[PDB]
């Protein structure tokens, strides 16, 4: 069952031939170089082909490329978290690759949470941790 996987592997006439089970087709990695000593048994293979198949080779190279991006990623820097002063795009992702998110869990760790962050202080930490409750704990604000 990879049908879902050659979905758009010989785009240029479907009915051409049954897949090779003996191969499998089915890492995805190691077919990015065999020896031509095997690969040419299968009938209809011409310049055309090994262009499109080098065209499907770079753009699996670019979709498990965004895959690791996006598995690595595991930030999110929303809206809310770009608009608290002092906070640039690399402040924001330290907050985000600490582990939080959202707003309703900045006010809910004292100044022994705010260490082991790169360019700040502890001193900065407390103004800014106070800002934030300020703006979120006292304002009273939904």
């Amino acid at each position: 069952a990879a049908i879902d996987t050659f979905t758009k592997y010989l785009d240029i006439d479907e009915d051409f031939a049954t897949v090779l089970v003996e191969e499998g087709f089915s890492t995805l990695e190691e077919l990015a170089y065999v020896p031509m000593k095997e690969l040419l048994e299968i009938e209809g293979l011409d310049e055309p082909t090994v262009e499109a198949l080098r065209e499907r080779a770079k753009n699996a190279l670019a979709t498990i490329a965004q895959a690791q991006e996006e598995s690595l990623g595991d930030n999110k820097p929303a809206d809310d978290l770009l608009n608290l002063e002092g906070v640039d795009r690399d402040l924001a992702f330290k907050l985000a690759a600490r582990g939080v998110c959202t707003l309703e869990d900045l006010a809910e760790q004292g100044i022994d949470d705010l260490a082991d962050i790169e360019g700040l202080t502890d001193e900065k930490a407390g103004a800014l941790i106070m800002a934030a409750r300020n703006i979120c704990w006292f304002g009273d604000e939904a």
